[PDB]
């Protein structure tokens, strides 16, 4: 809806920020609204999704197991730890780290992850073999969040992410079975309840993943629909804002209130 616009455009007047929106039917995958949807923007975050997708897809050829126990040491652990750092003694097993990057936002599960298949030049050359040749991953965490102006390292475009979050979860290139455990710990979010879950009506489905980063870098993606189940996908980014945080959440937030109502 045009009307939802009008709330992009003026978020980004009230951050001083450009915002990247796009709307996508998930059954269609037509567009149904956009705004900047072709300029680039950091991930953040939003990656891990795509890096679990990619794990799941070696689960599903064989050439990894959920139940794999990882080990690491105190030398591996990055800023915001919060499951890893638990965990030390023991290990984790592939499940537990996904489950950690993706629903607690975990920084070093997300890095160990990426070291398991190959770094992030494997996740990009995974994205790119299923059709998405413009998102790329070139570092590990945290150094992905810097966010320098005019790079496109770890950037992706509202109309790429939309896309290949899309054929994640409804294509054939994820087993069932791999897709639905993907869902699952999208929907478990702890994390980004301060931005689209605080607009959502009651009853109605959201799997999502947030991202924060440096220079007001704010970003979410998500599945949302009414009756308990996906309809659409949306993906809103931004970045280069001097916005607090909690400003730059309400404004995502009114976006999203303006898209529930004009749904």
């Amino acid at each position: 809806h045009p009307e939802t616009l009008v709330k992009v455009k003026d978020a980004e007047d009230q951050l001083g920020a450009r915002v990247g929106y796009i709307e996508l039917d998930l059954n269609s995958g037509k567009i149904l609204e956009s705004f900047r949807p072709e300029e680039r923007f950091p991930m953040m975050g939003t990656f891990k999704v795509l890096l679990c997708g990619a794990v799941l897809s070696r689960i599903d050829a064989g050439q990894e197991q959920l139940g794999r126990r990882i080990h690491y040491s105190q030398n591996d652990l990055v800023e915001y730890s919060p499951v890893t750092e638990k965990h030390l003694t023991d290990g984790m097993t592939v499940r537990e780290l996904c489950s950690a990057a993706i629903t607690m936002s975990d920084n070093t599960a997300a890095n160990l992850l990426l070291t398991t298949i190959g770094g992030p030049k494997e996740l990009t050359a995974f994205l790119h073999n299923m059709g998405d040749h413009v998102t790329r991953l070139d570092r590990w965490e945290p150094e992905l969040n810097e966010a320098i102006p005019n790079d496109e390292r770890d950037t992706t475009m509202p109309v790429a992410m939309a896309t290949t979050l899309r054929k994640l979860l409804t294509g054939e290139l994820l087993t069932l079975a791999s897709r639905q455990q993907l869902i699952d710990w999208m929907e478990a979010d702890k994390v980004a309840g301060p931005l689209l879950r605080s607009a959502l009506p009651a009853g109605w489905f959201i799997a999502d993943k947030s991202g924060a980063g440096e220079r007001g870098s704010r970003g979410i993606i998500a599945a949302l629909g009414p009756d308990g189940k996906p309809s659409r996908i949306v993906v809103i980014y931004t970045t280069g804002s001097q916005a607090t945080m909690d400003e730059r959440n309400r404004q995502i937030a009114e976006i999203g209130a303006s898209l529930i109502k004009h749904w």
